[PDB]
């Protein structure tokens, strides 16, 4: 466990990801290497898998002696990451000690100590399944899409066709449909090999968007009764990726 | 039966339906070719409310024949508050027995909301004696309502020819709302006598919640009289509050 | 008639009142020709509180009776905020037992807020042997106490001839805030002796709720000494704390 520093401009931007990971994790395991930080992990219920990908390109100063693991509360990770203001810079530091310290620079230089914790890991990898419909969409939409269809139902299906794209959830007599074609603004990209449908439930999908911007670009992967892939970028080199397991 | 209606600005609709739902919970919404209409009693028959949408108000008004169709108030307006201020509003009935709600922006989203029947009833609007007009903006009228509420239940209005006056006292406390045609807030004050009455701040409280704070607010009352207060929808919508005065 | 006070911006007014009843929970205000002043003790006797409004702060300020008057801070400051940020405020006493509060702009609103008995201390602001006078934005002050508070219940202050530190630490969290005047949250910094105390983060808490981000704050302290924060109103009006030290 040797030491590092890495420090990332703009820390409410960091604290924003952080904190949609953290919607349906606890406790994460980050592997730090030269290359990059990367996490994965699932919720309690085994129905998500997280998948964080931050390559040192987006990092200001980036000093990695060694590859190590720590492990974090991610709830106390993010109740002090939350503190970080838009232009404060962010520094995570480790010594030779077993705590994270968490600075932020900017009017005043504020520095917490984060405890480590061991977490014990899972056998995690990220399939490559065969997809067989593909959507890119504004956050916004989707966002939209999930808080209409919970307003009708706990579960939400996905219809994809050749040219046109269709969110669609029933209660006992009320129902909704949200419909994208690419002649719509929401819609950036449609991609379909064949005609496919699933669904998926609400709760999950609501904690998957909540901090999602408004203008990011979603990109949404699924096939029939397979899990849905939903993934955006940070700062066009980092990655996060859900991967939802299907509503049966 | 069919009907298609498009309104421009879906979130200014929701505004205008959330206004009249905070003391209604089901209409009767009569469609006509000359506009939408709708006029309903709050649970205690203390409030009329009395909503015109006149065909001119609408984008687009297509109406094979006149039909009355009644909603429930309160789902109407959670799927009415999902539209957005740049959407278009579309509320279209086929033959069967759903209301559909479009919202057409950056995507296409459509609920379908099951009509219900309302008891209608011998609901008319009759031209009381009224003694005095006030026009004034709704800024000064939600504050006042939210002053006296911290003093009092009750308010009492007072017109004179020169002053507006809302009133309204508790045990130890005492607020004065005053106007003349010198203040401005006051658009117009016409008084053909001394006129005085008084009204329950909880029902005041409700018909202002949805007001803007600079639409322009025209109330007519008479001493010991209903309250009667009008406010303009795209300048040509209306819709009014008749409020029972209190002992 | 015997005092008129008048101060232009009913909300700026307001926020003052309300840094004061954080902690107050009545007071005494002394209205004599040069100005209005007040002093009170929190609850537990730990917080002392010196509130001046110097006369030139007032648009019109006219007081025929020099008084004192008691005033329940809580109900001042509910009707206090009924202001806006546009409305001049007007303090009036008549002969009677009760303090008239008019705020004057779209229109003529009046409240009567009655007067109370207050058990008056006499209370020294006394003059302290301080080692330490740093002066901060409210911005970095209101951060450092609540980074503080998800450690801790006191805080640290240390002071050097080149930095200012807040520390606070618990069982196994720790947070540090550092300034030195290459920092733009520092604006001054002068330290006759290096200067080490603690203070309760519920009281620091409660007394900088108030302030304002771009507010400038200047603390003065000594090793187990209290604490004195003061801000200025308007450049002339100055609130000012003091604050026990923690044992």
């Amino acid at each position: 466990h040797m030491p590092f520093e890495i420090v990332f401009d703009g820390a409410k931007e960091f604290a924003d990801l952080i904190a949609t990971a953290s919607n349906l994790i606890d406790e994460a395991a980050f592997k730090i290497t030269e290359e990059g930080v990367s996490m994965r992990a699932m919720d309690p219920s085994r129905v998500v898998l997280i998948d964080l990908n931050l390559p040192e390109s987006i990092f200001s100063k980036y000093e990695v002696e060694e590859p190590e693991t720590i492990g974090i509360n991610m709830d106390h990770f993010k109740k002090i990451l939350k503190r970080g203001k838009s232009k404060d810079t962010l520094i995570l530091r480790k010594g030779d000690e077993n705590f994270l310290e968490i600075t932020f620079e900017g009017t005043a230089k504020r520095t917490f100590r984060l405890p480590l914790i061991d977490v014990e890991e899972l056998e995690l990898e990220l399939p490559e399944l065969p997809f067989t419909a593909k959507v890119v969409l504004l956050g916004e939409v989707l966002k939209e899409a999930i808080k209409d269809a919970s307003l009708v139902s706990d579960s939400l299906k996905f219809i994809a066709k050749e040219d046109e794209f269709t969110m669609k959830a029933e209660g006992e007599t009320n129902e909704v449909e949200i419909k994208l074609t690419l002649e719509d603004e929401g819609l950036l990209d449609l991609e379909v090999e064949e005609e496919t449908r699933s669904a998926y439930g609400i709760s999950y999908l609501a904690d998957m968007v909540k901090g999602i911007g408004k203008a990011d670009e979603v990109t949404l992967r699924f096939g029939t009764e397979m899990p849905l892939q939903m993934d955006y970028f940070i700062r066009d080199e980092g990655k996060l990726t859900f991967l939802l397991a299907p509503r049966v």
